[PDB]
């Protein structure tokens, strides 16, 4: 289990990998 | 639970995606 | 222990910085 | 606590939001 704070950001990190990489393709 | 440093870096991606859009828009 | 998701989103985080480090380069 | 894959994820992220600003600058 983790912080629902951590749990926010992972969910943010994944979304931003996914608009970095469309960014570029 | 979450281990400060983690807690730390969560803060941290999401101030990242923040000004990657930002810096995008 | 942490959240699956977490561990997911920790898996993409590493590898985001892998692939901005190859694409700045 | 937090996996050790979450402990090296959050590292490496505040890691990539450091290269990040320092070439933003
Ligand atoms: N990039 C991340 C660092 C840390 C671990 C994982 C989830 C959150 C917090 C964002 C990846
Ligand atoms: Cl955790």
């Amino acid at each position: 289990s983790s912080d629902p704070l951590v749990v926010a950001a992972s969910i943010i990190g994944i979304l931003h990998l996914i608009l970095w990489i469309l960014d570029r393709l």
